[PDB]
């Protein structure tokens, strides 16, 4: 695959944008996490499948029973690795673009975690797309964080939910989602 557009997936609580603490995430959604399933899965074209990006830490805190992600092709980045294919499920790739040369038949590519990858992605010009799931808890400042998202949001745009729609297709978008004390609301942006 040459120079496909590429999405970043990720959910952050506001404001300063903390996604994980000790090596896991602090919340449980259970409706988001359903949300991260069908937009990484969900393709138009008849015999294709999404590729799923992700650091080896990410890789290694899925129980190993629960991997590959089904359904979908998993990529996974280290610098340690050699570009190869596993099997027909799993590739391992030291460079992003490198492991898309290795893929065929391939609808979308999302980069799903975790934040090392994601701080340093952001700013690879093959990332077009960034699916943000917007969090907000009435004491943000109780909820241990320790990993934040660095970035540089002056140079994207916030589209409006129409846009999302078009994006996700058929998935059910609800808004101002309530679990707990938390509340979420999926957004799209695309870069200025
Ligand atoms: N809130 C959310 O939506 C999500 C949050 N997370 C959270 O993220 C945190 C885990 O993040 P983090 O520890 O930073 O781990 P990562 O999953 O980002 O893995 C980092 C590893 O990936 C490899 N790597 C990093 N950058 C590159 C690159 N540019 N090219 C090639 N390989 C690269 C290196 O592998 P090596 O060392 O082998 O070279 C590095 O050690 C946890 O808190 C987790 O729960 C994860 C996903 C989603
Ligand atoms: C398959 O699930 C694994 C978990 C954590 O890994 C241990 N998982 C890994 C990445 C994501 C994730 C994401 N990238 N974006 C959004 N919006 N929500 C998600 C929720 C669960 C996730």
């Amino acid at each position: 695959m040459l120079k496909p557009n590429v999405a970043i997936i990720v959910a952050a609580l506001k404001p300063a944008l903390g996604i994980g603490y000790k090596g896991k995430m602090p919340w449980r959604l259970r409706k988001e996490i359903r949300y991260f399933k069908d937009v990484t899965t969900r393709t138009t074209k008849p015999n294709t499948r999404n590729a799923v990006i992700m650091g080896r830490k990410t890789w290694e805190s899925i129980p190993q029973k629960f991997r590959p992600l089904p359904d979908r092709l998993n990529i996974i980045l280290s610098r340690s690795y050699e570009n190869e294919i596993i099997d027909d499920n799993i590739i391992h790739a030291s460079s992003i673009e490198s492991s898309l040369n290795l893929v065929s038949d391939v609808e979308r590519v999302f980069i799903i975690g975790g934040a090392e990858i994601y701080n340093e992605l952001i700013n690879n010009s093959l990332v077009s797309h960034l699916l943000i799931t917007e969090i907000e808890h009435p004491s943000p400042e109780s909820i241990e964080m320790d990993t934040f998202l660095k970035f540089p949001l002056e140079s994207w745009t916030k589209q409006p939910k129409s846009e999302l729609q078009k994006f996700v297709g058929d998935t059910v978008l609800e808004d101002d989602i309530k679990e707990g004390d938390f509340t979420y609301n999926y957004t799209l942006w695309t870069r200025k």
